[PDB]
């Protein structure tokens, strides 16, 4: 007893390309409300689709051990094809080996010519099925609607290739998609089946969670007595919120649930632990390995010049290869991707925000900002030949977000601002990074008070800072003081 249960399609590409409306084109054009997920049936057979465009949680759900998605479609603007983040797009869902299908948007405007993203995207291993192919490319548009069918079938083709294979008979499995806490009913997940039934009725588990679902909702908000096999599900009863990257499973008593709960909890304690000795990038020589790294630049020319340099490392004893880059600030969606890949982050010029901090402080990788080009790769060649292994080089101590601006016309710049980290004082070289990517590079000119000149302020305290030959510090930057190791 063996069946093919349904392919799973998650919709990726760059902003303001047409993922939304997409998405949302097919849920109304085919047969409100939205749960996380839904599904609609052509004559070929069924596809579900997750309602939540991808390259964020596609990989948020991807690190903890679950792979729900099965067809990756990008989607990109025939006017103004591939953008710094599509590529991004494309190496999220090459991370981890699934079909890709290409579809054009915005044909319905004058300059809407298909070609330059048709060769455009062919440099990235996605070339056309009509040249090579590995992955088809249809014409749609959102808002007109044309092609969609087109679409449908072109998924469902590359889909039957694949596995496609399931049960709708032994006890139920699948992952939850998202989690919402509620005064009524209390705890509600979204969980997707993948391979069996869930009747109402089971004792489920849900990661440490466990319970039963005394109560179900389908995706167009009527209650349903059974699941099928990949058909999403709202089901009632945990009794806690689960994350977003769990499995469920059935189970027979809740005596076993807790003691499979207890051991998850365990093991999870655990684990972390080792990624926060084993990870960094001093230990990947001891204990080939493809040592991965992902990479966050200031500007695209150093991130070109960087991937270019790091081309030629690696012979027989470990290699290298990039599975990121991009630009701007190290954003939660690659630290996680650096995290389901086992690599290293590598931060050029850039820093990591609150979403990222929290991350690595819970994965434990490693995590690193490097001001020279060359320091990188000679860290990076060092710790492929294994020989050395300290921090040194700098250390912040004490960052300073300025509150307002108030640059008196006697040759000022001086700028308000409250200490939120460390300590700053007088004689170190201080660094101006706004929207987490640095702009200046120098010392101070004036750190009093009011008119004290502390040259020492604790964290915590208002004070008023000063940029020697520098000015344009506008409201929301940052100040950083670090030290030059010796
Ligand atoms: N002309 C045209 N415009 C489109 C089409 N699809 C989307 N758009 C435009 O895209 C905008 C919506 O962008 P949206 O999908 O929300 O961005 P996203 O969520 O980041 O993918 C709308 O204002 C539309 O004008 C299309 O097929 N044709």
């Amino acid at each position: 007893e063996a069946v093919t249960r349904a392919p799973v399609v998650t919709v990726m590409g760059h902003v303001d390309h047409g993922k939304t409306s997409l998405l949302d084109y097919i849920r109304r054009a085919k047969v409100t409300q939205h749960i996380g997920a839904y599904h609609v049936e052509t004559e070929r057979g069924m596809v579900t689709f997750l309602d939540t465009p991808g390259h964020a949680a596609f990989t948020a759900m991807r690190a903890r051990g679950a792979q729900a998605t099965d067809i990756v479609i990008l989607v990109v603007a025939a006017d103004d094809g591939v953008m710094p983040q599509t590529q991004e797009a494309v190496q999220h869902a090459k991370a981890a080996g699934v079909p890709i299908v290409v579809a054009v948007n915005k044909i319905d405007k004058p300059e809407a010519n298909p070609d330059n993203i048709k060769n455009g995207l062919a440099a990235l291993d996605v070339i056309p099925e009509e040249w090579g192919g590995d992955a088809p490319f249809v014409p749609v548009s959102a808002k007109l609607g044309t092609g969609v069918d087109e679409l449908l079938e072109a998924v469902l083709l590359q889909a039957e290739v694949l596995e496609l294979k399931a049960t709708p008979s032994a006890p139920g499995r699948g992952v939850v998609v998202e989690s919402r806490l509620d005064k009524g009913r209390g705890p509600v997940a979204t969980v997707l089946v993948q391979d069996g039934t869930l009747r109402q009725g089971d004792m489920v588990l849900v990661g440490i969670n466990y319970g039963r679902v005394r109560a179900m909702l389908d995706e167009n908000g009527k209650p349903i007595k059974e699941a099928g096999p990949s058909i999403p599900v709202e089901i009632l009863g945990l009794d806690g919120t689960p994350d977003a990257g769990d499995e469920m499973t059935v189970v027979a008593d809740e005596k076993k649930a807790r003691e499979v709960a207890l051991f998850r909890q365990g093991k999870f304690r655990e684990v972390k632990l080792a990624r926060a000795h084993a990870g960094k990038l001093e230990n990947i020589f001891e204990n080939k390995k493809t040592l991965n790294i992902v990479l966050k630049a200031d500007v695209r020319g150093s991130l070109e010049a960087l991937q270019g340099s790091l081309s030629g490392l690696g012979n027989d004893e470990v290699q290298v290869r990039v599975v990121g880059g991009g630009v701007g600030g190290i954003t939660e969606s690659d630290a996680n991707l650096a995290l389901a890949s086992n690599a290293v982050l590598f931060g050029f010029n850039v820093r990591a925000d609150a979403g990222a901090r929290k991350i690595v402080e819970a994965e434990g990788l490693d995590m690193r900002y490097y001001n020279v080009i060359y320091d990188i790769i000679e860290d990076v060649k060092k710790a492929l030949t294994g020989m050395l292994g300290s921090d040194l080089r700098e250390n912040i101590l004490g960052i300073a977000e300025v509150r307002d601006v108030f640059r008196s016309p006697k040759f000022g710049a001086i700028a308000g601002c409250m200490v939120t980290e460390g300590m700053v004082h007088r004689n170190r070289p201080i660094r101006v990074l706004r929207d987490d990517v640095v702009i200046f590079e120098g010392e101070l000119e004036s750190l009093r008070r009011f008119k004290d000149d502390v040259a020492e302020v604790r964290a915590g305290m208002e004070c008023g800072i000063g940029v020697k030959s520098y000015n344009d510090v506008k409201v929301g930057d940052k100040i950083e003081v670090f030290e030059k190791v010796e």
